[PDB]
């Protein structure tokens, strides 16, 4: 049902958003950033947790014992996220000592103005639309606060129209792509992390002005592999109660591959999606 | 669990997987006595049997739609090997028929009763592309009693590629009938051809059956056998069968070519196409 679908959402500045977050939006827009804040921005399900753990490790010189001191969602606050009596992203950040690492799924136009004014470093991670759609679909089924996503074809329709939390994936990646032309905003691809993790890890170390030793690279590559992070309670979100995230249905660290869309899209839906994709993306220099 | 289900529902006869009810009295099919003027309509399951059957029936009745409704199609055109104790019996239906008889079967050439070959009966074979057949066969499994749970479509398609479904390998079925189709008395047709140019195929069928073609006869056959008309015709849509046997909550599902695109994922299509080429590369048969 359409009525029930949007009942869980509310638009903020034109993009559909989780109702709970919108409640305290003023706090997000008035957020006070610091010069050395590091923002990790992504469209939902593009690999946020993966790049977040890599960055954390670079900050802690690859000390695994330091990356387990707390769960990922506490070490790296989810900026716009807030749920009464559960979590408060803005607060965690306000009470955190610099250098702070900020997680967000906001398009660049909605990122709190303070981050832009202080010209903070930003890392953006992009993933192919079809794999994002598959992963986002399971997120709907797993995380509380989501309406029934309908059948997969139905959900993909919502996805193509940008009628999902955080809006149009197309506008999201195209806007960040433009921001990414600046050396201050590192634009990365999930597919690149998959193809040659070492190359991307080294790039991230240099972007973050750190020393790229073999020891550091080795530990990051090992600690951030899918198998390790999937069994690491600090990064696999398994500490969250099932009412919030029921991973018995589908685990957060689901498959961690590129191309899972081939297992979900019918040839017909693939054809429909590809046609729509081209009309949405042919003018952008962004390419996979 | 699925394999056990399949084991409970099907059994082989002459090496071909078959519905258990049809195997218990196979001797009755093996010894079936054909008549010289019998006309056999052979097809792999869900290839359009009902469509060509009604076209042929109309040709026999000089296009008299009323004579084609005197009874349901499964009574007008007995299903040869169909048997379920004393509740259903195709051979019995045929034996009591006062000819000319039109016979429906899904048997591969090797299992067709020797009598049909010995009497050199005319045979019409209808073929349909494998992917669309798999889709339609999947639905058949779900709506008709006597089948195991087919599981997901990808799971069912694996069993299909291995010929582990009633009537066996679709690949061997169409290839064997293709060879038989080289004979002047075996007309080999394609479902896709009936979709592309029904008039051409109907005229071809009229000549094969040695009848005189006329614009009025052809025209009547064309609209009477159209998907939309046959779907609403109780004589041809199998709706008179109780839900216990066939649960249409429909047999006349879509009636198009290409529904496979709405069921195969890119990955399944890739795997299927690869396996298909290995199975069909050595045949001149082309869909
Ligand atoms: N280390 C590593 N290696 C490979 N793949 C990984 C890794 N960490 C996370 N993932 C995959 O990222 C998907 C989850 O995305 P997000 O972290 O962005 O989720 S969220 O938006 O922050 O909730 C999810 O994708 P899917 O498996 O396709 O669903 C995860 O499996
Ligand atoms: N007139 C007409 N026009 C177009 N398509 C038609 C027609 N009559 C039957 N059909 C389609 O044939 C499919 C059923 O196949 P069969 O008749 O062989 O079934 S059975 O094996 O005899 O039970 C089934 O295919 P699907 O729709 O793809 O499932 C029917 O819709």
């Amino acid at each position: 049902s359409e009525l029930d679908y949007y009942e869980k959402f509310e638009e903020v500045h034109g993009i559909l958003m989780y109702k709970d977050f919108v409640k305290y939006w003023d706090n997000v827009e008035a957020f006070q950033a610091r010069p050395d804040d590091l923002v990790i921005a992504t469209y939902p399900k593009s690999g946020t947790t993966w790049v977040s753990e890599i960055v954390y490790m670079i900050y802690k010189e690859g000390d695994v014992e330091k990356c387990k001191e707390d769960v990922i969602f506490n070490r790296i606050p989810f900026l716009e996220c807030r749920k009464e009596n559960l979590m408060n992203g803005v607060k965690q950040l306000d009470e955190m000592n610099s250098p702070r690492i900020v997680k967000t799924h906001l398009p660049p136009e909605l990122l709190p103005a303070s981050f832009w004014e202080k010209d903070c470093k930003i890392i953006y991670l992009c993933r192919n639309a079809k794999d994002v759609a598959v992963s986002f679909y399971y997120f709907f089924l797993m995380v509380a606060g989501h309406p029934n996503p309908g059948s997969f074809p139905e959900f993909v329709e919502k996805f193509m129209q940008g009628q999902v939390p955080y809006g149009s994936w197309y506008k999201h990646v195209k806007s960040w792509w433009e921001k990414g032309k600046s050396p201050r905003v590192l634009f990365l691809f999930y597919e690149d992390l998959k193809e040659d993790i070492r190359k991307e890890v080294i790039k991230l170390i240099h972007f973050l002005e750190r020393k790229p030793s073999e020891e550091l690279v080795d530990r990051i590559i090992h600690h951030t592999s899918f198998q390790e992070m999937k069994n690491n309670p600090s990064t696999n979100y398994t500490t969250l109660p099932d009412e919030i995230m029921n991973q018995k249905l589908s685990p957060f660290m689901r498959k961690g591959i590129t191309g899972d869309w081939k297992n979900h899209f019918t040839e017909a839906l693939n054809e429909k999606f590809d046609k729509h994709y081209e009309q949405q993306m042919k003018e952008s220099t962004l390419k996979f």
